[PDB]
């Protein structure tokens, strides 16, 4: 429940403690993709709709 800029932080953090077994190998490529979008030549707007369902997952 707090602002996206912040919410997107934590959930890049809980993504990576969860990862410590590898299990979250494409989410964690995605959230990347996303935080790097501006430097990438990615499409922001899109990379984020996809993206959504784990930000509202995770959302505090």
């Amino acid at each position: 429940g707090g602002d996206l800029a912040n919410e997107i932080a934590r959930c890049t953090k809980l993504l990576n403690a969860l990862n410590s077994g590898g299990d979250l190998a494409n989410e964690i490529a995605r959230c990347t993709k996303l935080l790097n979008a501006l430097n990438s030549g990615g499409d922001l707007a899109n990379e984020i709709a996809r993206c959504t369902k784990l930000l509202n997952a995770l959302n505090s």
